[PDB]
């Protein structure tokens, strides 16, 4: 019905991601302290979950896409999106 | 039907906010280790996704509030809830 | 029938869990650094929300999962899920 989110953070500055999945889409907002943009994160999926962790100062996300039963995990490790490991048998 | 939460963390006490989203307005349940009580953020939203950080010992939260194409960002700081600069177009 | 994720991490391996709620239950899906391996958690809900803190290396979950407008907490505190003090007045 409405739009669906998933957010996360990391540093002080702060940087920020916000995952929207509308429609069968999910895109990516990004803030590092100089006004949101948008980011380069593009995905089908009806709904969006994320979680990330900072090895030092270089930032690893992992994006949990799904649409029907299949979640299909995403990676960001600095060199673009990949699509992850992850599965599940739901 | 069923409301959605949001949670997020932070220290080792632990401090702990959850949201809930129900009928188009979400709420804000708190622990900081001496019980559950109801915070202050009171906003309207379907769907709702929340991140926070630390800044030595300040916490700061972003709380992302759907209703139907429209996100609207929440900030706490430390001084109350004030309207954030996210936008999106959805 | 879309199912819905949440997920949290913690430490530099990292260690990732992720929730899936599906047709009215949620289970749990593992990464400590091998391959992803089924978790013990599995609960009733329709929709769920994960947050995490590290004490030292130990590691604390909080999952909370929604049935109508009920929320139940659910926690990890290093030897087994139990159900925990949270209340909500939805
Ligand atoms: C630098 O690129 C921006 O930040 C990365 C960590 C990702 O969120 C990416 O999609 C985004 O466009
Ligand atoms: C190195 O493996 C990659 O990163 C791990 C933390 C997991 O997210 C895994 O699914 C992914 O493919
Ligand atoms: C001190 O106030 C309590 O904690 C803050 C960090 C916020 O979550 C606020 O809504 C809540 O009432
Ligand atoms: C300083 O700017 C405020 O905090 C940032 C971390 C962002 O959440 C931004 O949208 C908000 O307006
Ligand atoms: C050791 O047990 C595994 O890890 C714990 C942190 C929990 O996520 C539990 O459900 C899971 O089976
Ligand atoms: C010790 O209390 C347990 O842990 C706290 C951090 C809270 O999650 C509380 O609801 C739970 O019962």
């Amino acid at each position: 019905s409405s739009v669906q989110t998933a957010a996360t953070s990391w540093g002080t500055v702060p940087s920020i991601r916000v995952y929207t999945a509308n429609n069968g889409k999910i895109t990516e907002r990004c803030w590092d302290g100089k006004g949101w943009y948008t980011g380069a994160f593009n995905e089908p999926g009806d709904n969006v979950s994320v979680t990330s962790w900072l090895v030092g100062s270089a930032i690893h996300i992992r994006v949990y896409a799904s649409t029907g039963t299949t979640t299909t995990e995403w990676c960001w490790d600095g060199n673009g999106w990949t699509k992850g490991a992850y599965t599940a048998t739901n």
